[PDB]
DNA sequence: GCCACCGGTGGC
DNA sequence: GCCACCGGTGGC
């Protein structure tokens, strides 16, 4: 299989902008990792089998 | 080139 | 043995 995709239509994945707030948005430089306020809520759960 | 999922792992 | 952290890179 492939990688995921967000759903697209719980919360965090209609939200419009970044927190500004949380450790990954004041690390954006950095980080890899989406705003934890935008993290999917269905990419939340452990791959049901991984790659 | 950017966003950001996710396998791999160090420190506990 | 868990898991927060990271960084390679798939997918656009
Ligand atoms: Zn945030
Ligand atoms: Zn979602």
């Amino acid at each position: 299989n492939k990688k995921r995709k967000r759903c697209g239509v719980c919360v965090p994945c209609l939200r419009k902008e970044p927190c500004g707030a949380c450790y990954n948005c004041v690390n954006r430089s950095t980080s890899h990792q989406i705003c934890k306020m935008r993290k999917c809520e269905q990419l939340k759960k452990k791959r049901v089998v991984p790659m």
